[PDB]
Formats: structure tokens, sequence, C-alpha cells
């Protein structure tokens, strides 16, 4: 496919715990809030358990911020065309019931194109799936993951699979 996003499975990085939340995981900008006080793991995992490759992104939450954005994942660059539809798909599971992400798509402007809002995640891998049109001049977009919910503490959210796709 003619992907806008990189390594959107993770498969260009070593395995290991994240300690470059901007560099350390090509393809994507991680970060945490200042008002997060009990900071998160990020972790690219080697495993069997992949629904793409045999890397996956394990994102364990501790505590949380004032934003539901304050622990994120954002995949950055993302270069698409003016005017062009695209077809976001990303897969998530958890390692207890009850986790809420946010997967969303938007410009630097933090303007959303589109999202699929506070998505219940189970423990089993499912697919998350929408459309959305770059309906401004940008070429260069990002697309933010949001793992910053109450209900998300003590939870391991497990990604893998981000295709940004014509
Ligand atoms: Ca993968
Ligand atoms: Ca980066």
């Amino acid at each position: 496919m003619l992907v806008a996003n990189i390594n959107g499975g993770f498969e260009s990085t070593p395995a290991g715990v994240v300690t470059d939340l901007a560099e350390g995981v090509e393809g994507w900008d991680l970060n945490v809030g200042s008002s997060v006080t009990n900071p998160p793991v990020f972790e690219v995992l080697e495993t069997s358990d992949a629904p793409e490759g045999n890397k996956v992104l394990a994102v364990t939450v501790n505590g949380v911020g004032n934003n539901p954005y304050d622990i994120h994942a954002t995949a950055l660059p993302v270069n698409v065309r003016p005017g062009v539809t695209y077809t976001y798909t990303i897969w998530a599971r958890a390692e207890q019931d009850g986790a809420v992400v946010s997967f969303t798509v938007g410009n630097q402007s933090h303007d959303d194109y589109g999202r699929l809002h506070e998505q219940q995640i189970t423990t089993e891998w499912q697919p998350f799936t929408f459309e959305f049109t770059v309906s401004d001049q940008e070429t260069v977009i990002r697309a933010p993951i949001h793992f910053g919910f109450a209900a998300n503490v003590g939870n391991t959210i497990y990604i893998d699979g981000l295709a940004i796709v014509d």
C-alpha cells in the first residue's frame, strides 16, 4: 500500500524500553504531559502475539494528567496530499479489560480531521478503522493516540499495525 505514516508496525525499532520519547521510535513521537506525576512506560516488544510482524508497542499507564493526550503516541510525520481521503487502520488490545483509547488524526494546528473517540479496548486484539479527508492545504500531518484516561491506570495497552492509506 501507499502508506502515509512511517514504521506503523514498529518493525523498524529494536525491542526494549523507550528512553528517547521523541526520536527512539522512528515515525512516532511519544510524550508525557508535565501534569503526569507517575510516568508511563513505553516499550517495544518482540512477540509472537503481534498482528503484524513481530513487534508491538506496549504502553503502561501508571497515572494520568489533565488531558487525555498527556500520555500519547503520535505518528509523525504523516505525509499526505490536500483533498485526499485516507483510510486509518490500527490494532489494539489491553492486558485487562476496561481500557480506553482515542485514535485521532489531525494537523499541526491541533485540529482533528477525524477520530475514533474513547474506544473501549478489550483483552483481545481488535481493529479500529475510519476514513478522513485532508480538508485543508496541509501535506505533513500527525496521528495522536491518546492513552491518558483514568480507566487505564494499572493497565498496559498494546498497539500495532497503524496504516494510513489512500
Ligand atoms: Ca508489528
Ligand atoms: Ca519522532
